[PDB]
This record gives structure tokens, C-alpha cells and sequence, in this order.
């Protein structure tokens, strides 16, 4: 009789619950998400000046590495210079007839260090320059990135309009949900008044047939003045 | 009027728990992206650790080439030595022997200051390779420190809808339940309709009788 009856309170009342439960757990999960937003924000603008001093001093460095370039332009001149004196040194020799001898093989060591010299500061040089072509295909890429930051912190501005909403709009959950749990509200007592309506009805019936069927009695029985 | 007023919050609320709740699967995706270009830093940055342990050795290279350069250096400048007292064996034709021996070692000397600069100059430069792989360190790790609140935002995000998934079902029996409400009441009203007729009935049947006893009891007086 009870049955169904108060399986009814059950759905509503109990799905009543979830409704004002996870209306909590989705409202500060928003309010973190939007802190937690900023988790994202200051670590975008600590990774911009940072990543930026990454393109710096590895700028200041390509430089550096040119102040070299230029020395080495000078030993590679005194080399030059020099494998120049290697004649002056053997033009001295032969003018110096027999004496020449030793004049003559140190115009040959001259000349032959000046080469090796020389040689020396090519494979410097082709190296010192081929690196830094390296150092600005890195120079460019760190550079590049460096810019999808601004980007992270307008994509993660807007992790804070949406969940700034749902903390607003969520909020109203309240607001409603309230107000329907009014309707569950008087909705179980009406759907209860009428139980009760109904089984003082059904009683006062009964007491009816009652009293009724106590008037037939005496009658049959004081009647009898037709017994 | 009410029954209605509490039923237009009703779908209201179905439809902020429509939007409210996949609006912010949106965000679950502006997320799950504001990690795709926090995961370019990734190798934009992991790449520029391996140029930065690259200079750092070919730059030393270099410096081993520089070395070879001092040598030469040095040799020449003993070589100019000897060339000198080369010329002064040859007493009066050495005089300009002697001048080129000294060219030649003034170049010697010239040539190992420009190395020793080289030098110096590659030591503080390649010591910079420190604050690379420092600033590397650094700055690809706010790199990771960022994809760190984006797991969660996609995370979050990615909760809330599969919860308001089911804050919609339930919002959806509500409403049946409450439904009836109007209707009941009307039943409601009926029964006490019919109570009050009840009353009256017998609120009279009885006058019926208790004025016959009123008889009996004068008429019996």
C-alpha cells in the first residue's frame, strides 16, 4: 500500500541531492581551474623573460665569436707578412754567395711555418664561421618560441572569462535548484494531504454504514409493535 | 502560475547545465591546446640543450688549433733566434739578414699575443656555455611548470562535464515527479468537495431527527 507510494519521495528527494551536491562540485572546481589558470599565467610570464635571456646571452655570444673572427684575420695577415719575408730572407741569401747557405734553409723554414701557419687559421677560420651558423638556426628557433607564450597567456585569459562564468551561472544552480525544491516540496505534501483526505473520507464512510446499519437494527428489533 | 514559474527554472536550468556544462568542455580543449604550444618549448627548447654541449666542444676545438698556431709561433721566434746568429757569422754580409731575423721574430711575437688573446677571450666566452645550459634548465623549465596547470585544466574541465552529464538526468526526473503537483491538487480539491457535501448531508439528516426527538419529547410530556 506503502509500496510505490513513498518510492516516489525516493527518485525526487535523492535525485534532489545530486543536484545540490554536484552544484558545489563543479562551482570551486571552476574556482581552482581559474587560479590554477593562473598556474599557467605567471609561469607564461616567467617563461617569456626567461626564454628571452636564453636569446640574449646566446646573441652576445655569435658576437663574441666574431671578435675572434677579426684576430684571426690578423695571425692569417702576419702569415702572409711573413711568407713574403721567406723571399727577402732568400733574396739576402743569394746575394750573400757562400755565405748565403744558412741564410737560404732559414728562408725555407720560414716560408714552410708561414704555410703551416696559415693552414692553421683557415681550419680555425671555416670552423669559427660555420659554427656560428649553427648558433643562429638555435639563435631562431629558441627566438620563435619564445613568442607562442604570448599566445599561452591569451588562451589561458580565457580559461578565466569561461570558468568566471560558470561561478556565476553555476552560482544560479542554487538560486533555481531552490526554487524547484519548493515544488518537490509542496508537491510531497499535496501528494500527501490528499492520502490523508482520502483515508478520512474512506473513514467517515465507514462509520456511515455503521450508524446506518445500527438504525436498521432497532428498527427490526422495536419494530416488533409489527412482530 | 507556479507550477509553470518552477518549471521554466526547471529547463533553465537544463540549459545552463547544457551549456555550463559543455561550454566548459570548450575550455577543456582550449586547454588541451594551451599544452600543444607548451609542448613546442619541448624541443624549441630541448634542441637548442644539444648547439649549446655543440659550441661548448667545437669551440675547443678551436682553442686545440689555437694552440697549434702558438707552437708555430714559437718555432718561428727560436727560428728567427738562430737566423740571427746566422747573420752574425756571416759578419759583414749579415747586416741585412740580421734585419730580417728580427722581422722575422717580431712577427713570432705578434703572432703568439693574438693566440694568448684567443685564448683568453675563448675561456669567458665558452664559460658562458654555463649560463646556457642554466637558462636552458630555466627556461625549459617553466616550459614544463606550464604544461603543469594545463594537465589540470583539461583535467577540470573534462570532470565537471561528465558530472553535469548526470546533473541533467536528474534535473530531468525531477521535473516528472513535480508535474503532477497541479494535478493532484485538483484531486485534492474534489475529495474535500466532497467532504463538505458529506457534512451537509448529514448535518441535516441529523436535525431531521433530532427534531423528531423534539416531538416525541413534548409529545410525551
Amino acid at each position: 500500500r506503502t509500496e510505490q507510494q513513498a518510492a516516489s519521495l525516493e527518485q525526487t528527494a535523492a535525485s534532489m541531492e545530486q543536484l545540490t551536491a554536484t552544484v558545489k562540485q563543479n562551482a570551486e572546481n571552476a574556482r581552482q581551474a581559474s587560479h590554477l589558470a593562473l598556474s599557467a599565467s605567471e609561469t607564461a610570464q616567467r617563461g617569456g623573460k626567461v626564454v628571452d635571456n636564453v636569446v640574449q646571452t646566446m646573441r652576445d655570444i655569435s658576437t663574441s665569436s666574431q671578435k675572434i673572427a677579426d684576430i684571426i684575420s690578423v695571425i692569417d695577415g702576419i702569415a702572409f707578412q711573413t711568407n713574403i719575408l721567406a723571399l727577402n730572407a732568400a733574396v739576402e741569401a743569394a746575394r750573400a754567395g757562400e755565405q748565403g747557405r744558412g741564410f737560404a734553409v732559414v728562408a725555407g723554414e720560414v716560408r714552410n711555418l708561414a704555410q703551416r701557419s696559415a693552414q692553421a687559421a683557415r681550419e680555425i677560420k671555416s670552423l669559427i664561421e660555420d659554427s656560428v651558423g649553427k648558433v643562429d638556426v638555435g639563435s631562431t628557433l629558441v627566438e620563435s618560441a619564445g613568442e607562442t607564450m604570448a599566445e599561452i597567456v591569451s588562451a589561458v585569459t580565457r580559461v578565466t572569462d569561461i570558468m568566471g562564468e560558470i561561478a556565476s551561472a553555476s552560482d544560479e544552480q542554487s538560486r533555481g535548484i531552490d526554487q524547484v525544491g519548493l515544488a518537490v516540496a509542496e508537491m510531497d505534501r499535496v501528494t500527501q494531504q490528499n492520502a490523508a483526505l482520502v483515508e478520512q473520507s474512506a473513514a467517515a464512510a465507514a462509520a456511515l454504514e455503521e450508524q446506518a446499519s445500527r438504525l436498521t437494527e432497532a428498527v427490526a428489533v422495536f419494530r416488533i409493535q409489527q412482530q
